[PDB]
C-alpha cells in the first residue's frame, strides 16, 4: 500500500487521465507533470477537461 506522498497520479485512475488528457488538450508534454504536481496544479487542469 503507498500512499500520496508517492504519486498523486497512482492513488487513482482518474488523476493518471487528468495529468494524461491535460497535456493533450493544452498541447505540451509538460502540462503532463504540472497535474501530477501539488492538488494546486491538479485542480487546475481539471478545468480544461471539464468539457470532457
Amino acid at each position: 500500500t503507498d500512499d500520496e506522498s508517492s504519486n498523486k497520479c497512482a492513488k487513482t485512475k482518474r488523476r493518471e487521465n487528468v495529468c494524461r488528457v491535460c497535456g493533450n488538450r493544452s498541447g505540451n508534454d509538460e502540462y503532463y507533470s504540472e497535474c501530477c504536481e501539488s492538488d494546486y496544479r491538479y485542480h487546475r487542469c481539471l478545468d480544461l477537461l471539464r468539457n470532457f
